[PDB]
């Protein structure tokens, strides 16, 4: 068996995330306890990346996962120098280069997802103004936000979505005030997408009672608000990285130098319904189910940049 093996894991800031980190730090723990395989977790930050890494691969480590866009660059440099280091990386984001064959790239199409918090938002709005929260500004948030606006305008055209950036996918406190600012100004629906960070808008939707509702990301976060948290936008990091793994482990050579995509019809992401608000928001729920059908048979396509953004609201 891989018991003598070892799996590493990088994530940029805290595991404690409720969602993203915490999902990757699931998949390898639970590795561990089914595969009785060595591990190895460590939390860095962009300062650190590059001696952090180093020591993964000085543990000897067969496969270090690096979590998130910003662990990008230093991901692809140590692969491309250590060529007999084997890497995967969730979500990394690569322009001109080529990805070398001891690399690994997934991405998930997030705006799908998102297209479907946005029209379950946009639906289930009493004020008609919903809020989008995210974290670090790029590409992937990109596609998160286009994704949540065009869907929100797709359940109703005149619809008002609120889009603000923590800046940090770390900073409760700036999740917290925002939201409450946003709340205060008549959003009452709020899309948390924005790591650590957005665990902060659940707290100010807490702590302004009923009717503050939050679109929760990345796994089921029903259970940290259960009166306000209606419908998560899940991101299926964990079950990916183990079945990806469990094959390295089998087959010890890494299928890498490529990117993998996966969305809805994947069962990369998907939407999942607090059950203790299931009377209230179930029939919104299962049209968004129906939008979901549609996005995954070719039917809608969803936009995840301004370009494509700028022509779904025009071709609408
Ligand atoms: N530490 C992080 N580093 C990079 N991306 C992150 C991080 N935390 C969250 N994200 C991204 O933000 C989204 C919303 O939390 C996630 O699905 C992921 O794409
Ligand atoms: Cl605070
Ligand atoms: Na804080």
């Amino acid at each position: 068996k891989s018991e003598a093996k070892t799996v590493s894991l990088i994530v940029d800031g805290a595991f404690d995330d409720k969602g993203f980190n915490e999902s990757s730090s699931k998949a390898i723990r639970k590795l561990k306890a089914d595969l009785n395989i060595n591990i190895i977790e460590k939390a860095s930050t962009g300062n650190s990346y590059l001696g952090d890494i180093a020591n993964l691969e000085d543990g000897n480590s067969n496969l270090i996962w690096g979590i998130g866009f910003r662990l990008s660059d230093i991901l692809f440099q140590r692969a491309s120098e250590n060529v007999s280091v084997n890497y995967a990386i969730i979500e990394g984001v690569y322009d001109e280069i080529q990805i070398p064959k001891n690399l690994l790239n997934i991405s998930f199409r997030s705006e799908e997802v998102a297209f479907l918090a946005g029209y379950f938002a946009s639906k289930a709005s009493k004020t008609g103004k919903i809020g989008f929260v995210g974290g670090v500004r790029g590409k992937v948030l990109e596609s998160f936000m286009y994704g949540y606006e065009a869907g929100a305008k797709y359940a109703n055209s005149n619809i008002k979505v609120v889009s603000q950036y923590v800046g940090t996918f770390g900073d409760f406190g700036l999740g917290r005030s925002t939201a409450s600012n946003m709340y205060r100004d008549g959003v009452d629906i709020i899309f948390a997408a924005a790591g650590l960070s957005g665990i902060g808008v659940i707290e100010a939707a807490k702590e302004l009672g009923p009717d503050h509702y939050i679109i929760g990301v990345d796994q089921d976060q029903s259970y940290l608000a259960p009166n306000n948290v209606i419908v998560s936008a899940v991101k299926k990091v964990d079950s990916l990285m183990y079945s990806l793994t469990k094959k390295y482990l089998e087959t010890g050579v890494l299928d890498g130098g490529k990117t993998m995509f996966l969305g809805l019809k994947e069962d990369g992401l998907g939407l999942v319904l607090n059950e203790n608000l299931k009377s209230n928001y179930s029939e919104i729920y299962n049209k968004s189910l129906k939008i979901g059908q549609s996005i995954m048979n070719g039917i809608i396509k969803v936009p995840y940049d301004k370009v494509s953004y700028d022509n779904f609201v025009l071709q609408m």
